[PDB]
């Protein structure tokens, strides 16, 4: 079977473990806790000098300067149905605390540390009583760095990859939690793992031993519309194709274009196929959309080795001098053979009374007479203990300063229009990602069995098809003005329950560019160094009245356009949601 | 209909020294996605450095 | 100090069972606790959290 | 785009200047870091009879 | 809500108008019909 190896696809990092596969934390862990791997005759005090994170988390303030807040892109695209009140259903992104920090916690994947296992509100259908069309958005996680590695293409969101490779509610004893609340197995799985123990045992907890699973393999539906080989019995009639250009029309020999197909067919799938594995029937829902998956930082790789570049590169090197003034003091005060007076300790032989401070000052037992020394003075004034006293301290901190400020530099800017834009900030333009893309491109999951009065009330559409005349109500009575009444018009009703492709919709997405919000931010006027906008003109009075009505997010805003009916009706710019109007005078 | 095309200059286009240059790809003609009206295009990665 | 949370957490819509640990501590003359409700022999004597 | 002299197609980046000045900082730490073990805070002598 | 203020609450009623359109945040009012 050609599937003989999926073994070496994903976790192949276990094959490269000889040297580099442990360095994922070598870009991170060297800051916190232990640092020096080289042994080499050094003493204990360590770990309290680190000084890394300030530049790391100072980037949190540098994440979002541009507001990065717009959505739904108004324009004239399509048939007049749902677009008047703009969003009529979901404000729900601004509803919940975690949802408006969802973008803010989403900007925290771009530098930080490794990305871990993923979970949403324990999967699906747990909360939000609703029309099933959508629920809010996915929730990111914390920590879980060094456990797994993902290699297929694994750069940016332009890729189509095997759907939902693995998704884990990870490492808690209650952590199995509700994923077994569909149907309970033993509730326990127990794969047996391994690490470089290295026969050491300062540490105890060995437990990983949890669930890792698969979704679907190879291919799902190909479009590949085929009308061909009708004669001869359709031998090997299935085929695939790239370009449609020059074939033109063969129809002289055949029929015309009416067909339907079977998109539901068995195809052989062996997934992980662990030797001892089990049946695992029916985990999936109607194909389509499961917005679980993130995007990663963008860099080119020299080898199959992962490429990632952090700040630590310099901070792990040029900071040795900062502790050299420490590197000396520790052991020079740890040895300390109690520096002693000399040349009149010839009676130094041990006493008791002397150590107390002896407020009687003269010790007054001494002698000058010595065994023959010849002629000259002898001077034991020389070096015995001297401190560090390095002479270069002046310019060192300026060199290392220039280095650290070489690293800490991002987008040096002054004021006004210069802007705070950085590539790390540009990946926040795409941080909408999974949630919207999946149900805007693929819309099936829905309640939405309704048409023409749920199409069993369709009797309401019977009007004039009968030969004789029922129509044309008598003139302009107050009898019936009421809404939802049939007179003449026929309806095409609404779209069929979404088949995942029709355009004129896709009316709603983000406009990236100037930060201008829904109502009148930059388009109205502007923020940068200026004053006194309103110019001179007669109609610019009323056209200035049109300017500042602004927000629909308020309370009495519905009075706004309801104020437009006055002798001010002369304008004629009034086109609100109002059903009828044509009111007074 | 997407900003991802504007961002995708990424590490490729800006870089003539640290690694290989960028690239660009238009739509390979007549992918069956969205065959309705005038203009339909999206984009892909510019080619990897490869020294 | 010595209170530690192991159940599950992180979603305030209450996905899972929470309030895993709720205790009031350092009550000696604070005997008002739950003696306005039910107190008879106070026979509990558990073992918790003490290092 | 850059105009060139001879034969093969080569135009480097704008910055070749990183080599020279940046070698010598590693030299500064090198001449010491080699001799740091060779000046390890050692003993005075010879009136001491410690031996 | 102030000390002696009817005015910062809606006092409008008729004010300067022609007829018929207020429909306020406050009750029916409409002194003379």
């Amino acid at each position: 079977e050609s599937i003989l190896s999926r073994f070496d696809a994903d976790w192949t990092a276990s094959d490269e473990a000889r040297r580099e596969a442990k360095n994922d934390l070598f870009f991170s862990r060297v800051s916190q806790w232990d640092d020096w791997l080289s042994q080499y005759t050094t003493l204990q005090y360590r770990g309290q000098f680190d000084v890394v994170r300030p530049v790391v988390r100072k980037l949190v303030s540098e994440m979002r300067q541009n507001p990065i807040d717009v959505l739904y892109r108004p324009k004239d695209g399509a048939r007049p149905d749902a677009a008047d009140v703009l969003m009529g259903m979901y404000r729900t992104d601004m509803r919940h605390n975690t949802a408006k920090i969802a973008v803010n916690i989403a900007v925290r994947e771009q530098i930080e540390a490794g990305v871990g296992a993923w979970r949403l509100v324990t999967d699906y259908e747990d909360q939000s009583p609703t029309s099933n069309n959508q629920v809010i958005r996915r929730e990111p996680i914390h920590s879980a760095c060094s456990h797994v590695i993902w290699d297929s293409n694994s750069k940016l969101m332009d890729k189509s990859d095997a759907r939902h490779c693995t998704v884990i509610h990870s490492m808690s004893q209650n952590g199995w939690e509700d994923f077994a609340e569909k149907y309970d197995l033993d509730a326990d799985d127990i794969p047996s793992f391994q690490n470089p123990n290295d026969w050491v045992f300062p540490w105890l907890t060995q437990d990983t031993i949890q669930i890792a699973e698969f979704y679907e393999v190879v291919e799902k539906k190909e479009t590949a519309f085929i009308y061909q080989d009708p004669v001869t019995g359709e031998p090997v009639s299935y085929f695939k194709r790239d370009i449609k250009d020059v074939i033109d029309d063969l129809a002289d020999s055949g029929f015309i274009k009416i067909a339907e197909r079977q998109i539901k067919r068995r195809r052989v799938y062996k997934s992980i196929i662990t030797c001892t594995a089990v049946l695992k029937d029916k985990q999936l829902i109607a194909g389509e959309h499961i917005p679980i998956v993130p995007v990663f930082g963008e860099w080119g790789f020299v080898e199959d080795k992962e490429v990632y570049e952090g700040v630590v590169r310099l901070t792990k090197d040029g900071q040795r001098l900062r502790n050299m003034i420490m590197s000396f003091n520790a052991d020079i005060v740890a040895r300390t053979p109690k520096k002693k007076p000399f040349f009149w300790p010839e009676q130094i032989a041990g006493f008791e009374h002397m150590y107390d401070g002896n407020d009687d000052y003269p010790y007054y037992l001494l002698n000058r007479t010595d065994e023959n020394s010849g002629d000259l003075p002898t001077q034991p004034l020389a070096y015995y203990e001297n401190p560090e006293v390095p002479q270069a301290n002046a310019y060192m901190l300026e060199a290392a300063t220039s280095a650290v400020k070489e690293v800490a530099t991002l987008g040096v800017d002054t004021e006004a229009v210069n802007g705070g834009q950085v590539a790390f900030d540009t990946v926040n333009q795409l941080n909408m990602r999974a949630d919207l893309e999946t149900y805007v491109f693929q819309d099936n999951l829905a309640t939405a069995m309704r048409r023409d009065g749920e199409i069993y009330q369709s009797i309401v559409n019977d009007i004039y098809d009968v030969p004789r005349n029922v129509t044309i109500t008598l003139e302009d009575g107050s009898e019936k003005d009421v809404q939802l009444m049939a007179e003449v018009v026929d309806l095409a009703t609404g779209e069929k329950q979404v088949l995942n492709d029709i355009r004129g919709r896709y009316e709603c997405y983000t406009d990236v560019g100037p930060s201008f919000q829904s109502m009148k931010q930059q388009n109205r006027a502007e923020i940068l160094e200026l004053l006194g906008k309103t110019p001179q003109g007669t109609p610019e009075y009323q056209l200035l009245l049109l300017q500042y009505f602004t927000l629909l997010d308020g309370k009495g805003v519905e009075m706004m356009r309801d104020y437009a009916n006055k002798q001010l009706i002369q304008m004629g710019v009034k086109k609100p949601e109002t059903p009828e109007e044509q009111q007074w005078l």
